[PDB]
């Protein structure tokens, strides 16, 4: 069972005996901070922190004694806040007093804004605020694959738009591929969440049961799939056989879409002459709501596409849209998966409107560190002996991590923009309401929202025109 | 709970009718493929194995459960549910698979065959395969301790020549990264993936991962001791950082503590604070408890070499046998903002360039490694349709890095010593003695494991066997 006296960087265990004498209150924040581009991120992800590993009664008598045995050997030592722990599990029942305050989740929040706020809601438990820094930063990550993954959509939609004249299967144009790719299944599931936030295209399966638990659609699944093959169900028929694996393949699902990996042996002679002649028949006769998507996997992926497109441009029917783009005939289309990051996929679709092909035609399956939006945690404010003191850091060597002081809040700006306020100066209401809610308080959530209600804060200007 | 049937990519559902009819075998395998990294440490299928894929994984419950949601995913009825009920029904919800593996902390050239699974009863041929996505993320804790060693070779080397030993070693690079991973599941794996080369770490994660899933004789794999941060400096108030200073060290006089002294100004934290004002509680510490200062901001490279030249003017500093500069005992620095393996390199060649031995610093690490850094990669390579074998493989026209391995996969001892991956069965023709991997998995049951201890043996630098 997860224990969270184990769920703490080593050091934070002796942080209690640190702190100025006298301290009742320890208040921290979290943002992505500015760097002197990603200049808006989508908040997203802390409910599943706070549902799964926060709220409810998460300290006990046994989790207490784990720990005393685990930090004994780890440290050498007795260091360890014992009777800390102890007074939460006899005053509060094992309930965490803290008070945790955020913006809405889906908020499209520009840089170096407060997002959330944590403090201690019971001066005995000053320590516990910065005890869970470790557990509420990894918050980095759904927040940082929610916004990559927007900014991916935001030039899909331009190039969409631009040689289409519509988002029609906007949402379908990025389908996650990343399952095999991250570095475990608690991972997979958050990742594909946050990807989720942006798309509705998914291969991986954990992210559905997550949003369902912690979040919650009216649909009965977030996220979708189609058949297609992979390698091995191609090249287990044998090296002369490709045609036969292709036509038994699109057989098999021949009334609903089908992708099929076309590069095993040699991905153009695949488009040419197994599809664009051996098996056209096959091809021409399929319906508009189920096409198949043919898959290149390998050579320089803007070079390939284009190849690709060329190739079956000139076996099949191709018009010409009311925005002057070629178009592949519907029961056709492409999809690339392989090497396909922000800037990758900007290069492929500027490639194709130069070489005057739809965005329609294609479709594209798709690392991000804590440091890319500075996500991070830093205390502003604490009291000690009655007096509130505004507290920072600000290294000599370095202006862009200096933090924010004392008492924090988001406001919206007259033009309608957002701005953190410092030093409390949110209490003299000159800026309309505060957009922090609590969402967690002494053990409980206490604001939460749906699936349904993040894709809506989190939706492109583009998509609201 | 995890639930197998629901944790592979969504297409891999669809694959079972796809496959040659008739088909009774697929067997696959793993490779670290070949194109810095030229060997790679072998680590962590033995926590996938017990903890997703031993005993029975397959329940009645289960079967509906991703019956259920792949109706709505797919808007269609394409899952196996039979072949799973087969499954259940046969063989009590355990994986009629095989899977055989190079032993646990292994350190193998790339391009070797590193595991290989294929299934062991015909009516469960697309098996093999399902589970090729839970299997592939063993890339992670490869990765990571691949990187890690990389790193410890570089600390090995520097700290040899500028000491003249290996004293020390396993504690210069210091797990960090507890905040900066995507999970807490991550958070365990990838700890236990650096302990396999060092011993300090500040990710509690992963010891009780290493004690449930590995051993060790030791009652723990990794250790820390006392440490401030920004908040326990900056809490007592601008003016008040030299406060802050002596409470903690007084604190914790009588064992090693590191103070981070970047809050304000760590040139000035290090000359006045530390080298004058509180002098008189540095100087009197134990060699056992020593102040190990942190800057966390600048330059590294330039920040590093700064801190040393002020504390070498303040504190009286040696010159060891190697003719390199020592501080005193009670007196370190340990580096942890912006070390990857690059800036690590950088770092310990500057300090050997201006005299400073390795012995004076440590690093934290808390770049991001990907499963393309090693192309870890999992195959098909043989099938049997109608009874006969195949030997299979992909080999795309544009990219001859892609090809794949073809047929039955065995490794062996070449006449010098080294590994060698024998393709098409060639194994059994008996020239190159004996198939050096072994059955780690087989009908629900793990085969052959490895302790904790034995992993950290097979990793160990050449360096460190003298
Ligand atoms: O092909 C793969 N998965 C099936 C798949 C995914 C995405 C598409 S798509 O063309 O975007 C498409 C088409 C129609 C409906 C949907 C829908 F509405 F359902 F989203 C998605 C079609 C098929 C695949 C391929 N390679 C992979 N490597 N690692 C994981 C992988 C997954
Ligand atoms: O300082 C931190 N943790 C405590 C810590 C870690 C490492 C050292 S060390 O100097 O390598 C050292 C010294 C003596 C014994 C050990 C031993 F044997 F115990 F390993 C480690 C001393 C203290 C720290 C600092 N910043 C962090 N950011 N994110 C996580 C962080 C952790």
């Amino acid at each position: 069972e997860f224990n969270i006296l184990l769920a703490t960087d080593s050091y934070k265990v002796t942080h209690y005996k640190q702190y100025p004498p006298n301290t009742s209150k320890v208040y921290s924040y979290f943002e992505c901070r500015e760097k002197k581009k990603y200049e808006e991120t989508v908040f997203y992800g802390l409910q599943y922190i706070l549902n799964k590993y926060l709220k409810g009664k998460v300290v006990t008598k046994e989790k207490i004694q784990e720990a005393k045995d685990v930090y004994k050997e780890h440290f050498q030592d007795d260091v360890f806040n014992e009777k800390g722990w102890n007074y939460i599990l006899e005053k509060y029942d094992g309930h965490l007093p803290i008070e945790i305050k955020a913006v809405p989740e889906g908020f499209v929040i520009p840089r170096g804004n407060v997002l959330f706020t944590v403090e201690n809601t019971d001066p005995e438990c000053y320590w516990l605020t910065n005890w869970i820094e470790t557990i509420l930063v990894q918050s980095w990550y759904p927040i940082t694959v929610a916004t990559n993954f927007r900014e991916q959509k935001k030039i899909l939609a331009k190039y969409l738009l631009e040689t289409s004249g519509n988002l029609d299967g906007l949402e379908y144009k990025l389908h996650d591929f990343g399952y095999r790719g991250v570095s475990s299944q608690e991972t997979a599931g958050i990742g594909a969440s946050a990807h989720l936030v942006n798309f509705k295209g998914t291969d991986t399966v954990a992210g559905l049961a997550l949003i369902k638990k912690y979040y919650g659609t009216k649909d009965p699944v977030p996220g979708y799939s189609v058949p297609a093959a992979e390698h091995s169900t191609i090249t287990a028929w044998g090296k002369d056989h490709e045609k036969d694996a292709f036509e038994h393949i699109v057989t098999q699902f021949s009334s609903v879409p089908v992708s099929v990996v076309s590069d095993s042996y040699d991905i153009y002679n695949a488009c040419e002459k197994i599809w664009g002649e051996d098996l056209r028949h096959l091809i021409v006769s399929r319906s508009t709501q189920a096409p198949l998507i043919i898959r290149p996997d390998s050579g320089n992926p803007l070079d390939t596409v284009l190849k690709v497109l060329e190739i079956l441009g000139k076996k099949f029917p191709v018009t010409e849209n009311s925005k002057g783009y070629k178009l592949l005939p519907p029961y056709l289309r492409v999809i690339q998966g392989d090497g396909v990051d922000i800037n990758t996929l900007q290069e492929i679709v500027e490639g194709m409107k130069q070489k005057m092909w739809s965005i329609e035609n294609i479709a594209f399956g798709s690392k991000l560190t804590r440091d890319l939006l500075n996500c991070s945690f830093k205390c502003s404010y604490v009291v000690t002996n009655g007096l509130g003191i505004n507290v920072f850091k600000d290294p000599v060597a370095d202006p862009n991590k200096r933090s924010k002081k004392g008492r924090l809040s988001l406001h919206r700006t007259p033009a309608g923009n957002f701005v953190t306020l410092e030093e409390g100066k949110g209490d003299l209401e000159e800026y309309g309401q505060d957009l922090l809610h609590t969402v967690f308080k002494n053990g409980k959530v206490t604001k939460s929202y749906s699936f349904d209600e993040i894709r809506k804060n989190a939706q492109l200007n583009i998509e609201l025109e």
